[PDB]
């Protein structure tokens, strides 16, 4: 978020060119997975 605050088109060209370089499923599966498991908010808890 720091890098890239303000939308830094040259730090945003940087990252897509490393990625289409280095073909990284990772990278994206590592996102599908943290969005995942982002925690949302559960009305049992806070009952107890």
């Amino acid at each position: 978020i720091a890098i890239l605050n303000g939308g830094n088109s040259t730090v945003q060209q940087k990252m897509l060119d490393y990625l289409k370089e280095k073909k990284d499923v990772g990278f994206f599966q590592s996102l599908a997975g943290l969005m995942q498991s982002c925690s949302v908010l559960d009305l049992n808890a806070f009952e107890r």
